[PDB]
């Protein structure tokens, strides 16, 4: 977060959809504030906390939830399970997701592992926790995010459109009840993580079921062709 108001910080459909939680996304900024303050660092950087809430809400068809941001300097960039262009190698994370997107659509390898595209698509690459003390996983639990990224996800559950949602980091019987309230909301079931690997993730056909979901439920496919 920052020190603007919300309309500043996020786009319009957002600033609204997150209206209820203005204190605690102030709050938050707050906190990361007072973590330089006291000699700790975060990632991804201020400017890319809310980025997945820089891309439009009235379009957002398909949801991707994780659980925090990678705890590696210079992965995380705030849309889930993306790295910038020049990071080489893929994390063992997205290279896993990879492997399923070539196997599930038929496309060679993505050039890079940056998920821009899927982002400008309408697909929301949402972690349920924003921020992470670099080299320290899961640092930022019960820190104030989780109440953030639940309003998000009710208020996109809550919108009269079409919502696939993708669980890669588990938690399905705390997400399930939030999306559950939704109108024309499909949640792909069972829910493995791209590091269960051949233990379920792979041929779990998370892309290819999500657009059969969203043309069943008369919306427009997502194309998830990467570069």
């Amino acid at each position: 977060m920052t020190a603007r108001p919300l309309s500043e910080l996020v786009e319009r459909g957002w600033a609204a959809a997150l209206e209820p939680v203005a204190d605690q996304v102030a709050h938050m900024g707050q906190f990361l504030r007072a973590e330089i303050a006291a000699g700790r660092r975060y990632l991804p950087a201020g400017s890319n906390v809310l980025r997945a809430f820089t891309f439009p809400f009235d379009n957002v068809r398909v949801l991707i939830v994780g659980q925090d941001p990678y705890p590696t300097p210079g992965h995380a960039v705030g849309l889930s399970f993306s790295v910038a262009p020049d990071v080489r190698p893929w994390p063992r994370s997205l290279a896993n997701i990879f492997d399923e997107y070539t196997a599930d659509l038929g496309y060679p390898l993505p050039s890079n592992g940056d998920l821009t595209p899927w982002a400008q698509r309408g697909v929301l690459l949402l972690n349920r926790v924003l921020t992470v003390r670099p080299s320290n996983p899961a640092s930022h639990r019960g820190k104030g995010w989780e109440a953030v990224t639940e309003c998000a996800i009710r208020a996109l559950a809550a919108r009269a459109a079409p919502l696939v949602a993708i669980l890669w980091g588990r938690d399905a019987s705390t997400l399930k009840p939030m999306l559950a309230a939704g109108n024309c909301v499909a949640i792909e079931s069972p829910h493995p993580s791209p590091l269960s690997a051949s233990r379920g993730f792979f041929g779990s056909r998370p892309f290819s079921r999500a657009n059969e979901l969203l043309v069943g439920m008369g919306a427009e496919p997502i194309d998830w062709r990467l570069p």
